[PDB]
């Protein structure tokens, strides 16, 4: 999977079956990105787990 881990779409390791988009905690004035790749992601509504390339756009 190649996903936007560093903002740019980068190739995640072969262990990484999922790319995650974590929204963090609802905070205002806080722009922190929690987009990386995961080997075994936990699908929640807080953190979304997609397994398609460039999904975490």
């Amino acid at each position: 999977l190649k996903c936007f881990q560093h903002g740019k779409v980068v190739t995640c390791h072969r262990d990484m079956k999922f790319c995650y988009h974590n929204t963090g905690m609802p905070f205002r004035n806080l722009k922190l990105i929690l987009q990386g790749c995961s080997s075994s992601c936990s699908e929640t509504e807080n953190n979304k787990c997609c397994s398609t390339d460039r999904c975490n756009k």
